[PDB]
């Protein structure tokens, strides 16, 4: 037979060696009406790759060969066969033809009803599966994308076959499955586990690590943990590789001196055999207490095997009948090995680098570290502390709008405490003069609630007042030019869900890309050209504006915000303007705030100084502070011009007399002015 | 047993046949764990060509022998694969398939943990082993590239598998691992090297020598020193090889007094014949004590060879049982013969005005320069003595924009001050009138930075304002041309990283190029059609543009620069003009710096005359470069036509008098501009 | 013993069977230092057909049979296999195989220090040893194609190498390796030679015979030239070589006289107006202008690297295109050393391919490099470009970054050397505002409606800016004579000679007639010529004109006729 490239599955469905399946049933049935459909049988699936569409699958197989299933189907078999297995059969498509017919008869001689999986299905495309009129059946599952490029693209295949979605499960199923394999995974690496653990790991791996998709990726996790930690077990622990190594470099002293003939030799002779003993009495008590936990985890381990396998073998004979034996061995080896391993459990509790073979949520957090290189710091924070110390926190970063920072914060507050739509994220418009650090302000935000500053993206609705800016914007179905391109923003949303949404000169927009964020604010995601409606949930949103800050006069006043209230009513559709989380507004800039931020600057600077060795002390005299501010004021862009005016102003002459070194080592950054022109003074001409 | 292909690596480890390796320790570790791992053992490297990554993979192996792996891995058996040989077997699939399957059986007949290490994997794509998970085990290495040619295509590789890069190292880690090759490379060639000598060097290959990357190249350019060493020598000693030139000298001189039949050459000739016996009886005592060292050396070298191997010896013989003999060794036969040897060492360094053979900064710098051609002088000066006396140099070529020269200087110094943006590369934007050598400002510039013309390429949004030209410019993925030759940008920062960008005309040029410029302003590096990014941290741009000729009248007045800024505010983003470094100006030039300008240019004419034998002066007249300028100025484009008019003008004359007969060698070209027109006075007739 | 397929060097080192080339000693030090390399012993040589590499080699086997070695090389046997040694005695692959393993056998046994050399050492590629980690030693060398082709294909054998650059000789170090060869040969035949006269050789296979390569071209030369003696002197006394023997041998392979070949290139130089005048007539300004420019070439005071190039503004055939091809004759002395290349069917950005080429997987790369192989085979040429200004810009682009460096890309991936061509665009996009009379306006008008097309810096490259005219009625009339004169020689070519009488009267009547805004009167010749041709053909065949016979080539009635000399 050419079984050479299938392989049965319901083989090791009975044997037991396919990992327990869970969750996700109501799927399973639907398959079972897709199958027992007569029009269609033909189950096709469509996911996203990596979910392990073949796990669910599989799990229908184990469901299936318990025989409480579709009794006309009861009765069948299923079984997979690499569609790149069978075209790794020969080179060329012609011979391998032959190969491919004798695959469709050999099952089509097949006396006893089995369906194949053809994984990948799509492959077929590189047919002959037109023999498809019931007399057979075949299980669809393959990526979205190819689907319509080719199944899509060809009627008569089709419309024989009826897609089948796979929804991305969620943080719970995780815990689901995940505690449901932690069992398995714990005895192939014969450790242990706890659960808030995995719960976080979870949620972690969710929000960061996210190039993959749940919840392999949480499991390969919990992979690469139990890994580091059971070589840590297999390992010898540190003090004993250190006294093996010494004692090796014991003996060799001792018989080093036991070939030399001298005083001196003899008393570091007697010295090193009593180093040697202290060592070796030493360690053999910790030497054998590591051995000891080492058979421990062994008989542990092939416990577990015997245990399941017997429990494996005696779920087959229940299922087939052959109760004497089913029964002995039930209550006879299952009690005894339950004793087995309870004892074990005693002196393992009793046996109190005596590691806890338990894993700890620090140790995923330093993988996922090492996974992104962000501070550990950061990680273990409940994202709830931060929001209790956010407010001070931002505005320890920049100031202006006291009210605008808490504002948001109560904002975000509002929907991490989940008493809104849960589904529609907080949105953001601004408006005011920039300089401020508006755009500064959303920047800490983010790397303060999402900790990276590619987490920000950015919009500049002059760019997007064409309709077709709009089109090329949000990308177009694949049967225009779009196609090539697609739509940064929704690839953005697709790779960092969790990120910031800039956007700007939104007064300079097209109106229908207005809408379609509109939507997005109320959707809380975007249906895209072609169908992957992705969420927002994990966004925050913001536009800029500066239109109405013409009223800003320095001083607050209700006035002016009706003023800007109406300024803007008459600008959109006040039905979109209701879907801001709350009007966002600034302010002038009063000189105090300025200087403020002038000591912020100087800040920075020795900041600067303290990235290398450099000690360098800038003594900004008041009047200095006073001349910068009041002179790089911009009555349209505050500071920013400022800021780089003194960089400047100040990093000439610095570098100038580091370069010349004149003023040297652990010297005084005297920053003076002269006569209205400030001017640093070097402490020595050359 | 087909070991035909079976090649372990764990036997050189044995015998120490392959040096240790430092540094890239975690990746290691990172690699066991992933070896362990229940969900794809085999890992997978991705880095530079042949940069070492064998090397990881043999220093695991050599972690093995010596006891630090667990128990899964003190089992295991591991080898690398005779992968070219079955792709040379046969070019149909064939037969190699079938001696693939032979080892992969022999394979399967394993008495402990069998481990194949595979490079190159790709190779077996462009599936046969995806007979049997848990039975074999490899490591995955190669080019990113090749990770997505073929690696992200079979799904079943695509979970059966997991990538871990390879960072570049860097340059004090080079530094460390070098000391370690060094010590084995000298024995190997019994020459000591300064270390600071091989800093040097690594930092030498680094800035230039970007055909190869660290440290491998530096690598090889210590070997070229030892090679430098012993040619300098000839298996001799090197003073001694150099009185064999003199001795081979003598030779000649004997055999050219031979020639001569007479009776004083006969004995000049026993004269060079007694210079041969002293030259020999100081060749000698040298020479033999560098052999009987390089023989010391051997001493030494097998002595550790011995103790390795009674050293693992020892360790497998506590593996087996017989660790006394092997102990007994290392404890008397080990340091008493180590104790001889290093007396003959003693002995001969007391065998030794003076002179010197070891390697020095020196030898490398002139290899390098061999290599490049650069001025041994050039590379020494160092990124501090050029900033001393830049603006001089600069000088030297044009001027006119004094300030322009002070601020870039400036610029350069905060680079290499480091007291700026620690990533962010300078970026200069030019404005001013085109005839006086902004281009020739850069050029000379750069090659007195790098030192290089080739250092400087030039670019013209004239065939930008497309989206395919943006491409082109960049790259694309596969399905097009722009993958095809990549982007320019990316390609010459791979072929030279050190750099200057020229963008002229970039008013003309479309804004999404020019986003992408800004990005190179503010990444230190860019994203491509395949994503990855090269740094551009030690490169530098120049963009131009010649709106001002408007403003242009001269009398430095400002009230015309802001004019320009607004211009240019209009034409670029706010920020986009500010994430630059510093703006350029420009102006006309005087009439006296013209002159300057045009006596330069006769000075490079005399210069071109004496490269040749005509060593004819010329009178330029004040009248002549009055007129010439006078003419040659041209409001539009500078004097950039300047020179063109000049040698035009008279250059032709000049050679045509010269050659015609008109000019006899030595004479004097006083040349006079006579009714507007110069003509030389005839210094002879026709 | 299966020694046979290599050759101990050392042997006839030894035996002295070898003579040196001497010079590239430092090569050799390079060679010395891989060996060295303990990282990559193999070094890989690259160099050029007829450099014979091998005789590198072989002086490295000389500096080793005396002794003059590094010892760590003391004892190194050094012999080479050929390839093709082993592609005779080869059943199949296998077998070839098989003898590969068995000498490999006697290789890997590692009696003594050996190292080997291969010529042609890729053909290995198309390998059984890549299972030598360098416990053996190697050499070989290639042109750099297939060594791309084979090598640069596997990691382990290219990195396990290094590629040497051989370079070009000089031509002032060839004439020294000729001096080492001199006593030799002249042993081997009993001849003598003068210094000089084969220093005047070596430059002469320099100029020409580019099809070959020096120096080992030049060799056979002096071995030609010991031929024609043995020849003579064993057929006063004549007994030793003169320039004249050299001579008759490049015009045997050039068919030019020895005149034209001993020159010393000043004579010409000094006297081009002459021959052109003798050619071409109408331009003097522009054949004095092009004259001092190729002088400068020549000076040496021109920019080293800034190969000629001249401006086109007038109509055809009118004597530029009769000028390019003297130029040709009598520079390098070639009429096909033109290359004509129309750029109507350039100014498509595809004929960038079809002229240069393009990356290599398309179908217009074929067609390109037609350049790149004309350089190669012939440095001394001129390049023909027409009406450039309507060629795509790429290709004035790739031809600008041609002329400025003397060397230009490819779409095979290489630059190619120009440092002996002679940039030539031509048209007559402004001619048309010109009478048969000289006025700079409508010359400056021109000026500006050229210097528009591009940058004016890419026409401020050439090296001078030329325009042309309508010739006047009376020098039109003298190249009509010219014409006459040439048809009178055609004449006197066969037996039956006649006397060419052309009537002023005439010769106005057909200048004038033929005389055409276009291209002047360049049509005129083959109409002038059916006027002459014809009717005395058929008074030749009708037996009106005998030998000597008049023909008054006559105007009678504003129709040009010759007078039936002897009426049928």
């Amino acid at each position: 037979n050419l079984s050479k490239f299938c392989i049965d599955m319901t083989a090791m469905a009975r044997e037991g060696k396919i990992d327990p399946v869970i969750g996700r049933e109501e799927e399973i049935r639907r398959v079972i009406r897709i199958l027992s459909r007569r029009t269609k049988n033909n189950p096709v699936l469509i996911g996203e790759p990596g979910v392990g569409k073949t796990t669910i699958v599989e799990g229908l197989a184990q469901r299936i060969v318990n025989a409480d299933v579709p009794d006309n189907l009861a009765a069948c078999k299923l079984l997979s066969l690499d569609v790149g297995a069978l075209v790794a059969g020969s080179k060329y498509r012609g011979e391998f033809e032959e190969r491919m017919k004798g695959v469709l008869k050999e099952i089509q001689e097949s006396k006893e009803t089995i369906i194949l999986f053809v994984d990948e299905i799509h492959l077929l495309m590189g047919l002959k599966p037109m023999l498809a009129r019931g007399q057979l059946h075949c299980i669809g599952a393959t990526t979205l994308a190819e689907y319509r490029k080719y199944i899509e693209k060809d009627a008569a295949f089709e419309r024989r076959f009826q897609q089948v979605l796979v929804k991305e499960p969620s943080i719970t199923e995780t815990i689901s499955i995940l505690r449901g394999l932690k069992e398995k995974y714990e005895v192939h690496h014969g450790v242990n586990i706890a659960d808030a653990a995995i719960v976080a790991a979870a949620n972690l791996a969710a929000r960061y690590l996210t190039s993959r998709r749940l919840p392999d990726s949480a499991v390969d996790l919990i992979d690469e943990a139990a890994a580091a930690v059971r070589v840590a077990r297999e390992s010898q622990p540190e003090i004993i590789d250190s006294l093996e190594r010494r004692l090796r470099q014991l003996k060799i002293e001792i018989h080093a001196l036991s070939r030399e003939k001298d005083e001196a030799s003899k008393a570091r002779l007697a010295q090193a055999k009593q180093d040697a003993q202290n060592v070796e009495e030493e360690l053999r008590p910790l030497r054998e207490k590591y051995e000891r936990e080492r058979q421990r985890g062994k008989a542990i381990q092939e416990a577990k095997m015997k245990l399941e396998a017997l429990r494996v073998k005696a779920e087959d004979a229940s299922r087939m009948g052959d109760h004497s034996r089913a029964a002995d061995l039930q209550y006879y080896a299952i009690p005894e090995q339950e004793a087995i391993i309870k004892r074990l459990e005693a002196e393992k509790a009793a046996a109190d680098s005596m590691i806890t073979d338990v894993v700890g949520p620090d140790q995923i957090n330093e993988i996922v570290a090492r996974w992104t290189g962000i501070p550990v710091t950061r990680l273990k924070t409940s994202e709830k502390e931060k929001l209790l110390h956010m407010e001070q926190a931002l505005s320890k970063i920049v100031v202006g709008q006291k009210e605008a920072v808490q504002s948001v914060s109560n904002a975000i507050r509002l929907q991490r405490s989940g008493l809104s739509n849960p589904n529609q994220p907080p949105s953001f418009l601004f408006c005011g003069p920039s300089g401020t650090g508006k755009t500064l302000l959303t920047k800490a935000l983010a790397e303060f609630l999402f900790d990276d500053p590619k987490s920000m993206i950015r919009f500049d609705m002059s760019e997007y007042q064409e309709r077709h800016s709009l089109s090329r914007m949000i990308g177009a179905p694949p049967g225009y030019v779009g196609h090539d391109a697609g739509g940064q923003l929704t690839e953005a949303l697709r790779r960092r869900p969790f990120s910031i949404l800039l956007f700007d000169e939104v007064e300079k927009a097209a109106k229908e890309v207005l809408t379609v964020l509109l939507q997005l604010m109320d959707d809380g995601r975007i249906t895209d050209g072609q169908g992957r409606v992705v969420d927002a949930k994990n966004c925050i949103v913001v536009m800029t504006s500066n239109l109405g800050a013409e009223y800003l006069s320095r001083a607050i006043d209700p006035t002016t915000r009706e003023l800007v209230m109406n300024t803007l009513r008459n600008y959109f559709l006040p039905e979109f303007l209701n879907r801001i989380s709350s009007i966002v507004i600034f302010n002038r800039l009063t000189r105090r705030e300025i200087r403020k931020i002038v000591d912020l600057r100087i800040a920075e600077i020795q900041k600067r100084l303290t990235d290398n060795d450099r000690n360098v002390t800038i003594k900004v005299s008041d009047e200095a502070k006073d001349k910068l501010g009041a002179q790089g004021y911009s009555p349209v862009y505050g500071a920013r011009p400022l800021q780089r005016l003194l960089e400047k102003e100040v990093l000439n002459r610095l570098a100038i007399l580091i370069l010349r070194g004149q003023i040297r080592e652990g010297e005084v950054a005297c920053v003076e002015l002269v006569d209205g022109k400030v001017q640093v003074l070097p402490n020595h001409p050359d």
